């Protein structure tokens, strides 16, 4: 038996509210952040044109076994051949035409299927970044002629290609090609294809648009309940918490939301239909499955609301010895170096994060000086490939400073792990720093000037 979680909030913005996605997301945040996910129905005439050739769009399928609590990690189809497989799979599974299968029954059956080890149901799906073989479902600039209709949606805030690069995703001004975090993912679903419980890298927001097809079913948990959920999952599937050694080696799983609810974890659900958005909030766990053949597009983003959580996240990563996707401090300093061009509310928020950064950095440098690290030299950390500037102990990506030693050339530790670098006395160590404290205060003041005008 399956008891569906309560429905998440559904928002229907007027065109005035809808015009600015960041203003709207800030408006709904008090409500939506208590549920982790929410659904947004755009104004009825906001209809970006879904147009593609099913025979030239093609992708390499991923394959999925559907067993609850079993670990998962993070051939060629055209859209047409995948759709034909997907449709025959579902109609044969239920011996029904695909749109007479009620969504409630698919949900019930999904949770039955994944709990029964007697059934070896495997499905396939597409998940990849936009590429030349498979691009965004939103119109993008390309010197193809677009209809005026498509041109109307080229610059939309809700065109997910624009959202990262706008004024207000602080992830915009990052120079480091992240790929995973400024670029949309494309999701080609079939019945029962599912995404395991996860949060986004660096606790970012995410926004997901279902271009067309049968619904996508979601489960979401608010950010405040994140550790609650992890403790429940640790108890019931400890295999998923044995630290796997890479950023590509991370273990995730399917788990019945009723199990979370039994352990007093708040869980919300929704069916996302074609033309609707789902937004996930920072540190909001989510999972779900596709009801049938469909096509979705999603992107991470970071608002000013998120900045302190991004700092908290990197602290949390350092403690799990988890790899970072980027350096949060490097992003902050990059924005400070562009203070004159920043949005003024962005500038004010970055300035507050930078004040914490500088005070933390001052204390860390005083601690390591008391350990006998005397020598120091400036170092342009941002020039180093990420794998050359990770702390040996905690894998954090260094930027503000690190400790090196002549005894272990090329190795670095962050300033929390001075004692973990090598066995040589401390006077052989060297503090490598991006900025002196005297460099840092004028950068923060530029932000204040930009903000106060
Ligand atoms: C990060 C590195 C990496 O390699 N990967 C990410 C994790 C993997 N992955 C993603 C999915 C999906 N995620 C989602 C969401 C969300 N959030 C919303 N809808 N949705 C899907 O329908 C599917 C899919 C079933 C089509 C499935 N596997 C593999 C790729
Ligand atoms: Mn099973
Ligand atoms: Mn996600
Ligand atoms: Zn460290």
């Amino acid at each position: 038996m399956f008891l569906p979680p309560p429905e998440c909030p559904v928002f229907e913005p007027s065109w005035e509210e809808f015009a600015d996605p960041f203003a709207f997301i800030h408006k709904i945040r008090p409500i939506a952040e208590q549920t982790g996910i929410c659904k947004v129905r755009p104004p009825p005439d906001w209809q970006p044109p879904f147009a593609c050739d099913v025979d030239k769009l093609h992708f390499t399928p991923r394959i999925q076994r559907l067993n609850e609590l079993e670990a998962q990690t993070r051939r060629d189809y055209t859209l047409r051949t995948f759709g034909e497989m997907a449709d025959a799979f579902k109609s044969d599974y239920f011996n029904m035409p695909v749109h007479m299968v009620p969504t409630e029954l698919v949900e019930k059956e999904f949770w039955r299927l994944v709990s029964t080890i007697e059934e070896d149901v495997t499905v396939e799906y597409g998940a990849d970044i936009a590429s030349k073989e498979f691009g965004s479902g939103f119109p993008v600039r390309d010197g193809i002629k677009l209809s005026p209709e498509e041109e109307e949606y080229l610059d939309s805030g809700w065109n997910l290609n624009n959202m990262p690069v706008m004024e207000q995703s602080v992830l915009a001004h990052i120079t480091a090609d992240i790929c995973g975090m400024k670029l949309p993912w494309l999701y080609v679903g079939m019945c029962f294809s599912s995404f395991c419980w996860h949060i986004e890298d660096h606790w970012s927001y995410s926004i997901n648009y279902l271009h067309w097809g049968e619904p996508k079913t979601w489960y979401g948990v608010p950010g405040y309940a994140a550790e609650q959920l992890e403790n429940v999952m640790k108890k019931l599937a400890p295999e998923l918490f044995v630290s796997q050694p890479d950023l590509l080696h991370q273990l995730v799983t399917i788990m019945n939301p009723n199990t979370l609810m039994t352990h007093e974890v708040p869980v919300y659900r929704t069916n996302q239909c074609a033309g609707e958005f789902v937004i996930t909030f920072p540190r909001a766990y989510h999972s779900g499955f596709n009801q049938g053949f469909n096509f979705a597009e999603a992107v991470n983003f970071c608002t000013v609301d998120w900045l302190p959580l991004g700092r908290q996240c990197v602290e949390h990563y350092r403690l799990l010895h988890r790899y970072c996707v980027f350096s949060h401090d490097e992003m902050i300093c990059k924005m400070a170096s562009k203070a004159d061009v920043l949005d003024v509310v962005v500038a004010s928020t970055v300035q507050k994060d930078m004040a914490i950064m500088i005070e933390d950095e001052k204390a860390l440098r005083e601690t390591v000086r008391k350990l006998g690290v005397i020598d120091s030299e400036r170092m342009d950390f941002e020039l180093l490939p990420d794998d050359e500037r990770q702390c040996v102990k905690c894998k954090t990506t260094c930027f503000m400073s690190a400790i090196s030693c002549s005894c272990k050339p090329g190795l670095l530790v962050c300033l929390h792990h001075v004692k973990e670098l090598c066995s040589c006395p401390p006077y052989k160590y060297k503090l490598r720093y991006r900025y002196t404290l005297d460099d840092l205060y004028p950068m923060m003041n530029a932000l204040k000037l930009r903000a106060e005008s």
